[PDB]
C-alpha cells in the first residue's frame, strides 16, 4: 500500500494511517495528494484549485540544461532562466539538452557553453529542478524529456548501442539465425537495448523522450532516415510497440496508457502520422520541404506504427511539421481530404485521425517552433492565431514556446476556451500521477554513478554493435572467401580506424589517414585493405535568398506544389518557383516586416534542396553540399594501389540509403559490410570471426541514382523501378565454415 515519499520543501502529514505529501502546503489533505484515489479524483480535485495562469503554463515545454557555477567549479547547478521558466510562466515541462559524460581533464566551468555533466551531475540538476517545481503553490512536480542519447554518433556515459536501424538490422538478424527468415524481427533484441535504456535514463531523472522516432525509411533522400528503424512498416510496428512495453511497462491504466510508478521513460512518440514520406526527399524544417506526398497511398501503412504504440499506452504523441498533400481522410466521406496545412494546426488530423479513428487517449506535444518559423499553411497568420490554431487543432503542449502569457491573452479573447484549457490541464497532469511522480519526484545521484554505463550494461551495448553489422558481399577467392581475415598480415587502413585496435588483434597496420598536407603511404603489398567510409551533407552555406544558392535560376526550381486552402498554391511552392522562394524572408508573407531566412545554413542537416536525389557516391564526391569521407578520390586510388581489389574490405555507414554505383568501383571490393554505429573491438571481433556477421537490411539499397529519382517516397523498396535494389530489405551473410 504505503508508497516512498520524499519532500524538499513541502511537509508530509500524516493520514487515516498512512503518509502523504501537503503539496499545498495548507495542512490539510486534498484528494489530490491523496494517493489512495485513482488519478482522474485527483485530477479532478487539482485542476479545479488552479489559477489561469497555473494552467496554461503546463502547455509549455521548453530547453532547461544544466548550468555550472564558473566561481564555485560545481556542475549541475540551474541556468538564469530557470527562476523565469518556473515561477513566472508556472512551466513544469523542460527538455534536458546536456551531453551526460565524464569531462576531460583541464575542462573547467567557461560559461554557457551547454556544459558536459556526469550522471550524478545531472541527477543533481534534476532533483534541484524538481525541489524548485516543488516549491510552487501546488508543488505539481516537473518532467524532463529528451532526445535519443544510447546511439553511438559515427555517446557520453550512456551505454552506447548502434543507431536505431543498426537496432533493426540486429533484431531482423536474430529471427532469420533462430527461424530462417527476416520480416518482423526478433524483440529480445530491442527490449534488451530498451530495458538498459530506462535503466539509466530514469536514474538520473530523465523520465521522458522526444521520441523514438516512428517514422520509416520509405523516401531513401529523406536525411533524418539516420534516426529510422526502418523502412518497413510492420517490422516498426513491433518495435515501437516493444520499445512502449520495456520503457513504459505493460499495465495500462483504466484510461489505457501504460502508466506506472515502474514506468521509467514516458514516450512521446514521434512524427505523428509519419514524417517519412517527403516530397523529394526535402524535410519540412526548411519552407521548401513543406510536402508529405503519397504516390503508392500508403498513408495508413505509414501510422501503422503509431497505431501500435497507441495500442500499447504510449503516454504522448508529436505531430510533424509537414503538410499531407491530397491525402484522403480516414474514416471520411469519399472525396474529402486533410487541410493543406502541418499536421500540428490540423483538427481533422489531431482530434480526428489521431484521438476518434485511432483511440489515443493521451497528450499531444507539438514540435518545436512551429508557432514563429514553421506554421505550415498559416504562413499569412499572426502569432497568437498560429497558437490557437494549435491548441484548438488538439496540441495540448507547444515546444519551444515561452510566453504564457499570449496563452492566457487567447483566453481572455475567447480565443481558446476554459474548458478546452481544463482538457489540456487534465490530459498534461494524468501522467504525472501515474508515474508516481506526485509521491516522489527526486532521485539519488550516487545511484546514478553506479547505473549510467554500467559494465553490464555496455556488454549489451556491444552484443548489439556485433549483431547489428551486415555482411553484403563476400568474394570466395582461390584461397577462400575474404571474411573472417586470416591472423595476422600487413593491414592498410583508411577512413576511422584506431590503429592500436586493429594492431591487438595481430596485424601490424599502416595508417592511410594524414595531414592535408603530408604525403599517403601506398598501399601496396598489404594483405588486407580496411576502408570505413560514409557519406556526409556540408550545406552550411546555403541562403535562401542568395541569387548565387536559393534563388539562382541555374539550381532549377522547385517541382513541388501544395494549393492552399485559399484555393492558391504556397508561395514557392506552385510548381515553377525557385528554391529559395518558399521562405518568408523571400515571399515575406508574414504580418511582420523584412523577416529572417528560415532555411539557411540548413542547420538541422540535409542537402542542398537541388542536390538531394544525389545518393550514389560519385554524385556525392562532385556535389556541392555532399561530402564523402574519406574522399571517394582517394579511395579509389587505394584500391589501385593493391592490384587485386579483393583485397579491400569496406566497412559503409548507410546514414542515408547511399547508392554503390557501379562506376564508383566500390563493388569491386572483396567484401562489403553496413555498420551502423559500433566500437572497433566490435567491428573487428566480427571481421576477424570470433563472431559471425549475423545482422540484415533493415533498408534495402538500390544500385542506381536513376531508382532513387523514380521510387516512390511513401514506398518501401526499389520493386516498383526499371533498375530495382541492389540488396532487398532483409539481406544479408554470415560465415559458414
Ligand atoms: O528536440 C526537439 O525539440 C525537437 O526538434 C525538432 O527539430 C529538430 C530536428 C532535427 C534536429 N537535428 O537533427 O539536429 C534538431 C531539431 C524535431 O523535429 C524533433 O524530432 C525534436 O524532438
Ligand atoms: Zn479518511
Ligand atoms: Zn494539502
Ligand atoms: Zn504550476
Ligand atoms: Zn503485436
Ligand atoms: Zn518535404
Ligand atoms: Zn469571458
Ligand atoms: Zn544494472
Ligand atoms: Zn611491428
Ligand atoms: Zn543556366
Ligand atoms: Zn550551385
Ligand atoms: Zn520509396
Ligand atoms: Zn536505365
Amino acid at each position: 500500500e504505503q508508497p516512498e515519499l520524499e519532500a524538499r520543501v513541502k511537509e508530509i502529514i500524516e493520514v487515516d494511517g498512512y503518509q502523504f505529501r501537503d503539496l499545498n502546503d495548507n495542512g490539510e489533505l486534498d484528494p489530490y495528494e491523496d494517493w489512495r484515489l485513482p488519478t482522474p479524483e485527483r485530477v479532478a480535485d487539482l485542476v479545479g484549485q488552479m489559477s489561469l495562469v497555473e494552467k496554461s503554463g503546463l502547455m509549455l515545454i521548453n530547453t532547461l540544461n544544466a548550468a555550472c557555477d564558473p566561481q564555485t567549479g560545481e556542475f549541475g547547478v540551474l541556468p538564469a532562466q530557470a527562476d523565469n521558466y518556473i515561477n513566472t510562466q508556472h512551466m513544469h515541462r523542460f527538455v534536458f539538452r546536456n551531453v551526460v559524460d565524464v569531462r576531460a581533464e583541464g575542462v573547467e566551468c567557461t560559461g554557457t557553453g551547454t556544459p558536459v555533466v556526469s550522471p550524478a551531475e545531472a541527477a543533481t540538476f534534476t532533483n534541484a529542478v524538481q525541489e524548485m517545481s516543488e516549491a510552487t503553490r501546488l508543488g505539481i512536480p516537473s518532467l524532463f524529456k529528451s532526445n535519443a542519447r544510447n546511439h553511438i554518433d559515427p555517446a557520453g556515459a550512456f551505454s552506447a548501442f548502434p543507431k536505431e536501424a543498426g537496432i533493426a538490422a540486429a533484431a531482423l538478424g536474430e529471427q532469420a539465425r533462430r527461424t530462417g527468415e527476416a520480416t518482423t524481427g526478433d524483440m529480445s533484441v530491442v527490449a534488451d537495448f530498451a530495458d538498459v535504456m530506462g535503466e539509466e535514463w530514469a536514474s538520473i531523472g530523465l523520465r521522458g523522450m522526444y521520441g523514438y522516432m516512428a517514422d520509416l525509411s520509405t523516401e531513401p533522400r529523406w536525411y533524418r532516415t539516420h534516426e529510422t528503424f526502418t523502412e518497413d512498416a510492420y517490422l516498426a510496428a513491433e518495435i515501437m510497440e516493444t520499445l512502449v512495453q520495456t520503457l513504459q511497462g505493460e499495465e495500462l491504466t483504466d484510461n489505457g496508457l501504460a502508466l506506472s510508478p515502474q514506468t521509467r521513460v514516458a514516450l512521446t512518440l514521434k512524427h505523428f502520422p509519419g514524417g517519412g514520406p517527403q516530397e523529394l526527399g526535402l524535410d519540412p524544417h526548411y519552407a521548401f520541404g513543406k510536402a508529405q506526398v503519397y504516390p503508392a497511398g500508403r498513408f495508413e501503412e505509414h501510422f501503422l506504427p503509431f497505431q501500435a504504440a497507441i495500442d500499447a499506452g504510449v503516454s504522448s504523441i508529436m505531430p510533424y511539421y509537414g503538410v499531407p498533400v491530397d491525402v484522403p481522410v480516414v474514416g471520411g466521406e469519399p472525396g474529402e481530404t486533410y487541410p493543406h496545412t502541418g499536421f500540428a494546426f490540423s483538427d481533422s488530423i489531431v482530434n480526428g485521425l489521431l484521438r476518434d479513428q485511432l483511440g489515443f487517449t493521451g497528450y499531444v506535444n507539438s514540435n518545436t517552433g512551429i508557432i514563429n518559423d514553421r506554421a505550415w499553411g498559416l504562413e499569412g497568420n499572426t502569432v497568437p492565431e498560429r497558437v490557437a490554431a494549435a491548441i484548438n487543432g488538439g496540441t495540448d503542449t507547444l515546444s519551444g514556446f515561452s510566453d504564457v502569457s499570449v496563452i492566457t491573452d487567447l483566453y481572455e479573447a475567447d480565443l481558446i476556451s476554459e474548458e478546452r484549457i481544463d482538457l489540456a490541464a487534465e490530459r498534461l497532469l494524468e501522467p504525472l500521477f501515474d508515474m508516481g511522480l506526485f509521491e516522489n519526484p527526486y532521485v539519488d545521484p550516487d545511484v546514478a554513478t553506479a547505473t549510467v554505463g554500467a559494465d553490464d550494461h555496455r556488454a549489451v551495448g556491444l552484443d548489439l554493435q556485433r549483431k547489428s553489422l551486415v555482411l553484403l558481399q563476400n568474394e570466395e577467392t582461390d584461397e577462400g572467401p575474404v571474411l573472417p581475415l586470416k591472423e595476422g598480415g600487413d593491414v592498410y587502413i583508411l577512413g576511422d580506424f584506431t590503429e592500436e585496435t586493429v594492431e591487438s588483434y595481430g596485424y601490424e597496420v599502416t595508417n592511410g589517414n594524414v595531414a592535408e598536407g603530408e604525403e599517403r603511404p601506398s598501399a601496396a603489398g598489404s594483405d588486407y585493405v580496411l576502408i570505413s567510409m560514409t557519406a556526409k551533407t556540408n550545406a552550411g552555406d546555403y541562403v535562401s535568398d542568395d541569387p548565387s544558392l536559393g534563388l539562382n535560376p541555374d539550381h532549377g526550381t522547385n517541382p513541388s506544389v501544395i494549393i492552399g486552402d485559399d484555393g492558391e498554391p504556397l508561395p514557392g511552392l506552385d510548381g515553377q518557383s525557385l528554391w529559395g522562394a518558399a521562405d518568408v524572408c523571400v515571399h515575406k508573407e508574414g504580418h511582420e516586416e523584412n523577416p529572417s531566412c528560415t532555411d539557411n545554413r540548413l542547420r538541422f542537416g540535409g542537402a542542398y534542396p537541388w542536390e538531394s536525389s544525389i545518393l550514389d557516391f560519385t554524385g556525392m564526391e562532385a556535389a556541392e553540399s555532399w561530402e564523402v569521407v574519406p574522399s571517394l578520390e582517394t579511395i579509389q586510388e587505394v584500391m589501385a594501389e593493391v592490384e587485386d581489389p579483393s583485397k579491400v574490405i569496406l566497412h559503409v555507414y548507410f546514414r542515408q540509403p547511399y547508392v554503390l554505383d557501379e562506376e564508383s568501383g566500390l563493388r569491386d571490393a572483396g567484401a562489403i559490410l553496413a555498420g551502423f554505429g559500433m566500437t572497433d573491438t566490435a567491428l573487428m571481433d566480427v571481421l576477424t570471426g570470433a563472431y559471425a556477421p549475423q545482422g540484415k537490411l533493415p533498408f534495402a539499397l538500390a544500385g542506381t541514382r536513376e531508382a532513387i529519382i523514380e521510387q516512390d517516397s511513401d514506398r518501401p523498396g526499389y520493386d516498383e523501378t526499371e533498375d530495382g535494389a541492389l540488396y532487398p530489405f532483409g539481406y544479408g551473410l554470415t560465415y559458414e565454415d
